[PDB]
RNA sequence: GGCCGCCGCCACCGGGGUGGUCCCCGGGCCGGACGAUCCGGCGCGCCCCGAGUGGGGCGCGGGGUUCAAUUCCCCGCGGCGGCCGCCA
RNA sequence: GGCCGCCGCCACCGGGGUGGUCCCCGGGCCGGACUUCAGAUCCGGCGCGCCCCGAGUGGGGCGCGGGGUUCAAUUCCCCGCGGCGGCCGCCA
């Protein structure tokens, strides 16, 4: 059906260029997305200030969230916490959809020279830092390896691209669990082992001995989850006898 | 305290240029401010399509319903229709806080040849018909009244428009026995009237009559209903 | 990136049990005896034996307890995860 | 923009009620009743208009937009004047 795209990179890397391309190429294939970041609201704003970032984070996720419930959710951000990104999960968990990370990554390098060519709004020594501090997807968490990893400086075949989201998008997203498909078969396995390390302590059996106690259970207990009606009691006598016989 | 500033006309008349504006000047003032708009989230489509449109309403009211809580908020929309400034006004009605419409105006003229510096992206067609349909900002409604109406082809002294709107930030939005004794006793003589037909003269005296006795009993302090009523009733058969 | 937790380190995969030199359930695969069925088996390393096919022995991160450790204790490696680090 | 409607025209202001000749509750003011002052108390009252009497100061008549159902209209109905709203129309 439809998943949530996370993205993942330090400023300039080319997320938000990335975004409107990969969600045109998704238009072209028959594909409702909308591409929602936090500087959506954060820009709303005529200047910044730390106190509307708990508002931003806050508003920014209850788009992303109720913008999943009936379309593809490119998620246009920095993300350089992983706990960012778990958090950006937990939506797409809790709508059971399908996610990708993809991380766009170039050296500090071409950043330097992208954000002057910003004016260097964000101090150059800031982006020199975050690439430091910046969490490796994938490095410390196995849901968060990235489905992807794009080099903003090389060509990018968004065809490509937007091919492996469609099909990751039909597979089946198992958050948590599952099952595939008693008691008494059961306490007769953990009964008859202790019986047979009781025989063996009585015997003070040696290596090639004992071989054989084993595979007396063994055929024992293959001989008995043949038959339909049986009774722990019962069948634990008839294998001490067994034993005992031996 | 802080307040929820409606926009208002048709498309490039100016208004999310004047929304940049009008919102660093608040700032200067120390105010917070957040401007919203419907196209914020349109926009963040890579195409337009009807069916988005119920999304794009909601997520925005959204967004202005929750920044007003904590901000002053200018809603950058066409809001042609009057329902829709009313939806808005709702939102200040909800969290009680003062609202402020500012119509933007401008010449069809204007209007058509900006759209066409803009590429035209929306038809010239199709602003003619809005400019046809536009519900004038308060011809229906007193609530619908324009705080402000400003013509974007003149200066605009945002100053000035600054300290209105804090200015009217700062005003205040607005948004039994005894009884049962005078509606029982009118009943009482209307009965009586009906089962005895008296003169002019005569039913002229049972008015008096009791408006004599609701006089005397609004004197006594503990009183009951139906005692009264009994009270009445038997001076009306003595009389 | 900091803190902490669960698990694996018995050897086809998954799940589970267990002081027995492993075991049970499901799946897969291989071989032998007879075509489905019956039976046996399954990884890596090292060593011995056989002209070869093949057969067999030893071991399974380090150490402790024990007749015996996959299990129980301490340590080491690894797998997974949780919380928080929040325009940067 | 389309469709539907509410309130006032009882009379200090606002809300409301009720076929009883009006009233109920809150506000404001004036005055009477207990003051040097001030938070308070109970109680009478409060608007508009046309005509007349004060040969002086005040009081008297009647009406409260037009008509109808009525013994009675503030109330119920039709219209007028005055004030206000609801739903919907939705990139456009
Ligand atoms: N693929 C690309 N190759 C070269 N330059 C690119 C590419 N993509 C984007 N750019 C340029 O890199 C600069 C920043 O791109 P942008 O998409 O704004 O990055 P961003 O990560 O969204 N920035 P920010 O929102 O501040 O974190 C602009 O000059 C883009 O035009
Ligand atoms: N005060 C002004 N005087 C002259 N031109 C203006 C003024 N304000 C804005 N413009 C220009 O008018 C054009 C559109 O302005 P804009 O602020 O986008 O209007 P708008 O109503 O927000 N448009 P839209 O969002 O499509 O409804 C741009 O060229 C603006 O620069
Ligand atoms: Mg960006
Ligand atoms: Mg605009």
């Amino acid at each position: 059906h439809h998943m949530l795209i996370i993205l993942t990179g330090l400023p300039g890397v080319g997320k938000s260029t990335f975004s409107k391309n990969l969600a045109k190429i998704l238009s072209k294939n028959n594909i409702d997305v909308i591409v929602l970041g936090s500087d959506l609201i954060r820009e709303s704003f005529p200047v910044w200030k730390e106190k509307y970032e708990e508002f931003i984070k806050k508003s920014t996720y209850r788009l992303i969230d109720s913008a999943l419930k009936n379309y593809w959710v490119i998620v246009d951000d920095t993300n350089y916490y992983n706990s960012m990104r778990r958090d950006l999960i937990n939506i797409a968990k809790k709508y059971n959809k399908n996610y990708a990370i993809i991380y766009l990554k170039a050296s500090l390098d071409v950043l330097i020279r992208r954000n002057i060519e910003r004016g260097e709004k964000i101090p150059n020594e800031v982006i020199k830092k975050m690439y430091e501090k910046f969490d490796e997807p994938g490095k410390k968490y196995k849901w968060d390896e990235p489905f992807l990893i794009i080099d903003t400086t090389k060509d990018i075949d968004f065809n490509e691209i937007a091919k492996k989201l469609i099909e990751k998008s039909k597979e089946i997203p198992k958050f948590y669990v599952l099952e595939e498909n008693n008691n008494i078969s059961d306490k007769i396995d953990k009964e008859t082992r202790k019986i047979v390390s009781e025989y063996i302590k009585s015997k003070k059996l040696d290596k090639d001995k004992i071989k054989e106690v084993v595979e007396l259970r063994k055929e024992f207990l293959k001989k008995i989850k043949k038959m339909e009606e049986v009774d722990a009691d019962r069948v634990l006598k008839e294998f001490k006898d067994l034993l005992n016989s031996y």
